[PDB]
């Protein structure tokens, strides 16, 4: 049984491990490995401090998924946030990304953001299917935005706007 | 009265910060509403020069009256990509100077080895849009309500060029 809850400092080390494992698959995230443990700590505690939406899915006191919205710094952009998420392989395709994504959205809307945006590889059909089901709209395509193994991948930009 | 375009040097930092501050403070075109503090701008200009990232100034009577620059993406999967920004003092607009600054700046980006140059523009900035179209940027999509300037939402257009 999986519990979804706000990330705490207690979770950082296990989160680093989930992130690193998803990055290492090299077909979903913009990173190829997690950032070092120490960068990931500063960031998580930065997020915690500022009350930015950041949820982990926990099974057996281990983080098996995460979903977060980072608010933009820049004053003209501070009504917007950027979503990122990921789930360990065993836990995918069983409705958990939907649940995680609803918690995080509800917290971003509570926080007072107007606009949530994401970027997804054009070949990531399961991520795209989830985002469409949730209500994100396609806003365009960045040609050759990502280079992973000597290969260029497009990224689809998508967005949702709170009513 | 002659404008010259050249790579930015350490001495341009203060003139450049004033240019950036004048154009930002108009609050219609740029995504920052004010320049970053001078010493913040100096750090960023020293770094660009040192790491060879394309950054050009237009110079008239010793002053920086315009700039165009390309910031390289940090992450390893996005490092073949650069983000373009540019601005010109009001008296020097609409005279072909942005087109010249862009040409020089894109050519240096291509020489450096970048594949993809990307930009965001306000949907209502018709002059910047027309110049980007003319130079050969493609539209890549429209971000709804992506910009808020003083309680008003603006769409942003994403555009990009790919070097062949
Ligand atoms: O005008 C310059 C500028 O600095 N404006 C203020 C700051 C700014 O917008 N920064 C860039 C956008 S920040 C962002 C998020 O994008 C810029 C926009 C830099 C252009 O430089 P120049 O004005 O020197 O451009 P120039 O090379 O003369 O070419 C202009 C081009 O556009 C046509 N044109 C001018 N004005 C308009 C309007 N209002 N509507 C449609 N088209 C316009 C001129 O006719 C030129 O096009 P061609 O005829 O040559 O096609
Ligand atoms: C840059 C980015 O946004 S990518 C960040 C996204 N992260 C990743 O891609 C990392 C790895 N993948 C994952 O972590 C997860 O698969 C997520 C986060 C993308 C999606 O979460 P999950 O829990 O798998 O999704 P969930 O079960 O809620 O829903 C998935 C949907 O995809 C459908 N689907 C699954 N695989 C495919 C496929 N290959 N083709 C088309 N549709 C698919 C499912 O049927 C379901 O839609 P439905 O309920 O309409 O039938």
């Amino acid at each position: 049984t999986v519990t979804i809850k706000p990330i705490r400092a207690e979770h950082v080390e296990s989160f680093h491990r989930a992130l690193d494992a998803v990055s290492r698959e090299r077909k979903y995230l913009s990173f190829l490995e997690a950032p070092p443990l120490e960068a990931v700590r500063a960031f998580v505690l930065d997020m915690i401090e500022n009350d930015h939406p950041q949820f982990v899915a926990i099974a057996d006191g281990d983080v098996i998924g995460w979903c977060d919205i980072r608010r933009q710094d820049r004053a003209t952009r501070a009504h917007c946030g950027t979503l990122g998420m990921g789930i360990l392989p065993a836990y995918r395709n069983k409705g958990l990304g939907a649940r995680l994504m609803r918690r995080t959205l509800d917290a971003a809307h509570e926080f007072g953001l107007h606009r949530i945006e994401l970027s997804v590889h054009a070949d990531n059909a399961r991520a795209i299917a989830l985002y469409e089901k949730i209500g994100f709209a396609h806003e365009g395509r960045a040609r050759d935005a990502v280079s992973i193994d000597g290969h260029y991948i497009d990224s689809l930009n998508m967005a949702i706007i709170f009513g």
